[PDB]
């Protein structure tokens, strides 16, 4: 899968969490988002095609996925503790990670 | 100034930027936010006072301020180009930084 695929996965599953018909859908969507984020971390975005992999730009791009995965993991822990409403609330705050990275590089 | 006063400065000047309609107003407000963020950047909040300075929690807290300052700087550059509405949109996206740090550390 490529970066566009990964972003579709992130977009669809963030919306699944927002609209989940049952609690179990939340964990399943978070799990798919985590994998999409780690896959996306291994891509080069079109607007950074000219930059070194050691550029401050590519460093900040990769770091955004590490930080997103950390907060996905926090939400997964809540869902695995049965606190699925709290997990859904945490997932809502993941949109800030999307908006931040996009502001830089989308 | 102390942490409470720096946080009030950040709070109020976000609204100043929202209320504004010209570049000078937005620039002045962002410059005050930058100074408040930098004033609060280096201290340890009394909740992490027993944590090591290189501990993961202090590292993430310090990065919160470093990253906030970076995006204030970017918003300032837009204001200095006369791009009032782009600077206002960038300032509104700063709320993600405020909420991220608060949810971790407050
Ligand atoms: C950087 C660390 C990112 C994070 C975190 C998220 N996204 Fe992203 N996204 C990023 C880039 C560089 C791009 C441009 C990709 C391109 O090839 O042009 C995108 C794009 C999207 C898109 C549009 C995809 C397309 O087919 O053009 C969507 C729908 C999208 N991103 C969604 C999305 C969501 C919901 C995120 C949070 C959960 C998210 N992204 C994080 C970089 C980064
Ligand atoms: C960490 C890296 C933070 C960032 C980024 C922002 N804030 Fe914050 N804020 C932080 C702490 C640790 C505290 C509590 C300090 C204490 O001793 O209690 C706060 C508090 C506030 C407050 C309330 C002030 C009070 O006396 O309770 C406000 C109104 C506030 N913060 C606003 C704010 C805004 C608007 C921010 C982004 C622009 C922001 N903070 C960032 C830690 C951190
Ligand atoms: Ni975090
Ligand atoms: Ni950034």
């Amino acid at each position: 899968a490529d970066l566009e695929d990964n972003m579709e996965t992130l977009n669809d599953n963030l919306k699944v969490i927002e609209k989940a018909d049952n609690a179990a859908q939340v964990k399943d969507a978070l799990t798919k988002m985590r994998a999409a984020a780690l896959d996306a971390q291994k891509a080069t975005p079109p607007k950074l095609e000219d930059k070194s992999p050691d550029s401050p730009e590519m460093w900040h791009f990769r770091h955004g996925f590490d930080h997103l995965v950390g907060h996905i993991d926090d939400a997964l822990k809540l869902a695995n503790e049965g606190k699925v409403k709290e997990a859904q609330a945490a997932a809502e705050q993941l949109k800030c990670h999307c908006n931040h990275c996009h502001q830089h590089y989308r």
